[PDB]
Parts: C-alpha cells; sequence; structure tokens
C-alpha cells in the first residue's frame, strides 16, 4: 500500500507570482495537482505541495515523500519538532505548517530528500502554474 508523492514550488518573486506541483504515483498511475498564485513565495508553495497532495488521500498509506526543498527538509528535520512543543509559536508560515503537520499525522510518511523524472515533471508542473496565477495565498498575510 506504497503511494509516491513528488513535490516542488516555483516564485518569480519574494513575494511574487508563484506556483506548485505535485505528482501523486500509485500503482504505475499517478495524479497531477498544480496551481498558481498571483503573491506567494518558493517556500509556501513547496508547503502547499505536499498539503495539497497528501490532503488527496482517503485513507491512510505508507507514504515515500520526495522533494529538494531545502525549506521543508530543514523545517521537518530541525524546526518541526520545537515548534510543536512551543504551542507553534507565531511562526512564519504557520499556517501551512500545522496544516501539514496534520495531514502528514494520519501517514506512515517516508522523506526522501533530493534519481526520479517525476521531481522534474513537479517542477514543470509548478513552473507552469506561477506564470499562470488565478488564485490568492490568503495565507501570506
Ligand atoms: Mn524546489
Ligand atoms: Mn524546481
Amino acid at each position: 500500500k506504497q503511494v509516491e508523492i513528488f513535490t516542488d514550488g516555483s516564485a518569480l518573486g519574494n513575494p511574487g507570482p508563484g506556483g506548485y506541483g505535485a505528482i501523486l504515483r500509485y500503482r504505475g498511475r499517478e495524479k497531477t495537482f498544480s496551481a498558481g498564485y498571483t503573491r506567494t513565495t518558493n517556500n509556501r508553495m513547496e508547503l502547499m505541495a505536499a498539503i495539497v497532495a497528501l490532503e488527496a488521500l482517503k485513507e491512510h498509506a505508507e507514504v515515500i515523500l520526495s522533494t529538494d526543498s531545502q525549506y521543508v527538509r530543514q523545517g521537518i528535520t530541525q524546526w518541526i519538532h520545537n515548534w510543536k512543543a512551543r504551542g507553534w509559536k507565531p511562526v512564519k508560515n504557520v499556517d501551512l505548517w500545522q496544516r501539514l503537520d496534520a495531514a502528514l499525522g494520519q501517514h506512515q510518511i517516508k522523506w526522501e530528500w533530493v534519481g526520479h523524472p517525476e521531481n522534474e515533471r513537479a517542477d514543470e508542473l509548478a513552473r507552469a502554474a506561477a506564470m499562470n496565477p488565478t488564485l490568492e495565498d490568503t495565507g501570506y498575510q
């Protein structure tokens, strides 16, 4: 019952137009997730990509999440546990981190920090979305 998730973000500014791209692969078949925002950051899009994808799952499963985000990696391996222990204090992009934390709750997540062409596919989706934003990142306050 393993499921592969590949994510990436893109941003043409900080803040600026941005987008996320996620590839959800299971049993040779895969689903795609991407959307662009008018004003956001790559960091937020990186998180958003994981969130949308994990929340697409309607049942517990072994998930292998692959991403080249240095932000997500640091957050997950060095900050997350401390933020939760301190009562999420709030912390920058707390809205997304808490959202992701929840999603990663009902799942057996195995992280793969970046060889898969799928990561490039996510990159392409995120960049395309950043160039054609249709949403607003209400969380970027
Ligand atoms: Mn990236
Ligand atoms: Mn990229």
